[PDB]
């Protein structure tokens, strides 16, 4: 886990709960000696999962909850910072966001060096209302992060209600985690009333 999102995780606890609560969890995650949280440090993914596991005790909010509220915070925080860059990159909307993921992979890497491995595909399961996001990554439980970001930019920006559910989990049986995105444009396009 690169220090950017790792520091954003720290940020989540400090802001929404409190700095006092943060240091309590920091004790439990056995990360009392590690408070750098810088982008080039690259914290072990294990330390991130164990961190949220500790937060699941103190906050009582389970990993899935923390990861989703992380995505929510991440979006609103960036826009709150007043960075107009979020309005330019990723088209500032769900559709562009999804397909521009690999775009920031290269574009933002030129500014912040560091190996970023993107392996993902988006093919609908013969329905349209079911984009199968083929997510190839070892952090299978980091799925809720995607959920918390994508749904937020969808209905809040584009006004389109979409839901992403994990239909396949990376394990020994399957090297890939698959998501299904059910987009409801019938909420907007099917308003033939006046
Ligand atoms: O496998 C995985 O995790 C994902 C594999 C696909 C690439 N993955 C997309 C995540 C993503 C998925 C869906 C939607 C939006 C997403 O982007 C959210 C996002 C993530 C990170 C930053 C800070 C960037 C930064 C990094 C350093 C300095 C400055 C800026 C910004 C925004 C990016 C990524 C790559 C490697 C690592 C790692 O290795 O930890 C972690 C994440």
């Amino acid at each position: 886990m690169y220090g950017f999102v790792n520091h954003a995780l720290e940020l989540l606890v400090i802001r929404n709960y409190g700095p006092e609560v943060w240091e309590d969890i920091k004790k439990e995650a056995q990360l009392d000696e590690e408070g750098q949280f810088l982008v080039r440090i690259i914290y072990d993914d294990s330390k991130t999962y164990d961190l949220v596991a500790a937060a699941s005790k103190v906050l009582n909010l389970n990993a899935g909850e923390i990861l989703q509220m992380f995505g929510k915070m991440f979006f609103v925080f960036c826009q709150e910072s007043g960075y107009d860059t979020i309005l330019r990159v990723l088209g500032s909307n769900v559709r562009e966001f999804l397909q521009n993921l690999d775009a920031l992979h290269d574009h933002l890497a030129t500014i912040y060096p560091g190996m970023r491995a993107p392996s993902f595909r988006c093919t609908d399961a013969e329905k349209g209302k079911g984009l199968i996001l083929h997510y190839y990554s070892e952090r299978e439980g980091l799925q809720d992060i995607v959920i918390g970001i994508i749904k937020t930019v969808a209905q809040q920006i584009h006004g389109t209600e979409i839901d992403m559910k994990v239909i396949q989990q990376r394990n020994e049986e399957c090297d890939h985690t698959q998501f299904l995105i059910e987009e409801k444009e019938s909420k907007e396009h099917h308003h033939h009333h006046h």
